[PDB]
C-alpha cells in the first residue's frame, strides 16, 4: 500500500536477488523501517533479523544479537575463539542475516559476529560469507563519554562507534542511502541537519537554531522535554501527573509465556489520569498516529479496556491493549528449517507518560513539538545531532539554553570516520 521510491527499488534488488552485503542508511524517517518492514513480510523473504537491544528488537519483531549467538555480556573478540559452540549444524542454514539500528552496535561486539560466523562457516569470507545487510541511519551513533561511560579497550579499535570494526576495513558493500524526506519536511530544517552532518554548520545556522531558545515557556502543553538524564525525565513526567487532579488509574498488562520484563516498551503497572499527556508506542495502520504520537487523555474507560485520548487539535482516537511478540529464531531439528517463533507476549496499552523523554528512549521516534535541554556545557560526538532528529520542523523546536559552534565540537573527530565509508 506504498509507494516505491526509485532508490527504494534499488535497495530491493540489490538486496532481493543480487543479494551480496548491502547497507541501507539515511537521515531520521527516510524508509529504512518501511523497507525493512516490506522485505520480511508482504514479499516472499526469509532472513534472521538481529537487533543491538531487546527493546529495538521488540519493535522490529526480531531478536537480541547476544541472544541469537548465546553471546554472554561480557564477550569480547578475543574470548570468540575459547567459546565452546553448541547447536552447531544450525549456523550452516542461516543466510542473510540482517541487523537493525546498527549505528547503536559496538565496535567490538560487531566483530564477534564475525568472527564466530567465521567458524561455523568459511573462515576466510568476511563474516563467514553470509549476505550482510546493515540497517539504521548512519549518524544515530550513540553517546559516549570520557571520564564516565568507558571501558576504553585501545587494543586496535580507533572508537567504539561500528564504523571501528576491523571486518569493515577488509569488506566491499557499496552503501547505498536513502536521502528522501517527509512527515514536516521542513527544507530549511533538513539543510541545517545535513551540514550538522557534515560539520560544515555555518554562522547563520547557529543564529537559527539560538532563535528557537526559550528560558520561559507559555502554554507547554503538547510538548516533550527531551533531556539526556534519565533521571531528570522521571521526574518530569511523575510531578506533571501528580499535579493532575482526578482519580489516578492502575493498568496491569499480560505478561504471557516467556517474555523479558526489561523489554517492556511500556510499564507493566500504568499510572495514568484523565488529562494526562501520553505517547502512543504502535505505530497504527492507517497513518491517524505514528511511533511517537502525543495525545492528551480524554477518559479512562477500565470495564471495556478502551482509553479515549485527543490526540492533538481535536484527533479523538479510541486505543485498545497492543500485544507485543518476543521472536526467536530456532532450528526446526524435524523441517530442516529456521523460521521464527514467538516464544512471549506482552500485552498492554500501547501508551506512556509523554510530558518527558531522554534521547535514548525515544530512538526511532519523532514529535512535532519538543523541549530540548540543552544545558549540558557539550554534547557527546553526534548527539546534538540527534536531539534535532526526534523533531519535526523548526517551529516545533525549543530550546532551554543557548548553543555555541563549540557545543557541536567532538563531531568534528567522528565525521572524518563517517567520510571515509565510500
Ligand atoms: N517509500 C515510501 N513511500 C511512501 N511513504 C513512505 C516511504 N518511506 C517512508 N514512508 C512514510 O514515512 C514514514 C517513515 O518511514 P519509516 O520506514 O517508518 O522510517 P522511520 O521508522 O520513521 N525512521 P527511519 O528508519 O530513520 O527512516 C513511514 O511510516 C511512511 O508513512
Amino acid at each position: 500500500k506504498l509507494a516505491l521510491n526509485t532508490e527504494f527499488k534499488k535497495a530491493i534488488d540489490l538486496a532481493t536477488n543480487s543479494s551480496k552485503n548491502l547497507f541501507i542508511t539515511g537521515k531520521a524517517g527516510t524508509g529504512k523501517s518501511t523497507f525493512l518492514k516490506y522485505l520480511i513480510n508482504e514479499l516472499l523473504f526469509d532472513a534472521v533479523v538481529l537487533a543491538p537491544t531487546g527493546v529495538a528488537a521488540i519493535n522490529i519483531g526480531g531478536e537480541t544479537i547476544h541472544s541469537f549467538f548465546n553471546f554472554p555480556i561480557n564477550i569480547t573478540p578475543d574470548k570468540i575463539p575459547d567459546l565452546f559452540i553448541y547447536d552447531y549444524e544450525i549456523y550452516k542454514y542461516v543466510n542473510t542475516i540482517i541487523i537493525d539500528e546498527i549505528s547503536m552496535v559496538r565496535a567490538d561486539l560487531l566483530d564477534c559476529i564475525d568472527l564466530f560466523l567465521k567458524r561455523v562457516k568459511n573462515p576466510k569470507l568476511p563474516f563467514g560469507g553470509t549476505k550482510m545487510i546493515f540497517i539504521g541511519d548512519l549518524y544515530q551513533l550513540p553517546p559516549v563519554l570520557t571520564n564516565h561511560q568507558k571501558k576504553a579497550f585501545n587494543m586496535e579499535y580507533e572508537s567504539p562507534y561500528f564504523f571501528s570494526a576491523k571486518v569493515f576495513k577488509e569488506m566491499d558493500m557499496e552503501f547505498i542511502e536513502f536521502e528522501t524526506i517527509y512527515r514536516q519536511s521542513d527544507k530549511l530544517f533538513i539543510d541545517i541537519l545535513n551540514r550538522i552532518r557534515n560539520n560544515t554548520v555555518t554562522d547563520e545556522d547557529i543564529k537559527i537554531i539560538n532563535s528557537r531558545v526559550q528560558d520561559k515557556i507559555d502554554n507547554d502543553d503538547g510538548y516533550i522535554y527531551i533531556t539526556t538524564v534519565n533521571k531528570k525525565a522521571e521526574e518530569i513526567n511523575n510531578q506533571k501527573l501528580d499535579k493532575l487532579k482526578g482519580k489516578l488509574y492502575k493498568l496491569n498488562g499480560t505478561l504471557k509465556g516467556n517474555f523479558d520484563e526489561n523489554s517492556l516498551p511500556t510499564p507493566k503497572n500504568l499510572h495514568l489520569k484523565i488529562g494526562a499527556q501520553v505517547m502512543l508506542l504502535n505505530n497504527a495502520p492507517d497513518r491517524m498516529w505514528v511511533n511517537g504520537t502525543i495525545g492528551t487523555i480524554t477518559n479512562i474507560f477500565p470495564d471495556e479496556m478502551i482509553i479515549e485520548l485527543a490526540l492533538e487539535n481535536g484527533n479523538i482516537v479510541e486505543i485498545t491493549p497492543f500485544k507485543w511478540d518476543m521472536i526467536k529464531f530456532t532450528y526446526d531439528k524435524k523441517e530442516k528449517k529456521m523460521l521464527s517463533e514467538t516464544i512471549g507476549s506482552y500485552t498492554q496499552f500501547p501508551l506512556k507518560l509523554a510530558y518527558a523523554i531522554t534521547v535514548h528512549k525515544s530512538q526511532g521516534k519523532t514529535f512535532h513539538k519538543v523541549i530540548i535541554d540543552t544545558s549540558r556545557h557539550f554534547f557527546a560526538p553526534g548527539q546534538f545531532y540527534v536531539a534535532l532528529s526526534r523533531c519535526t520542523s523548526l517551529d516545533g523546536i525549543i530550546l532551554t539554553k543557548k548553543i555555541t559552534k563549540n557545543s557541536i565540537i567532538l563531531d568534528k573527530k567522528v565525521v572524518n570516520f563517517l567520510t571515509n565509508f565510500q
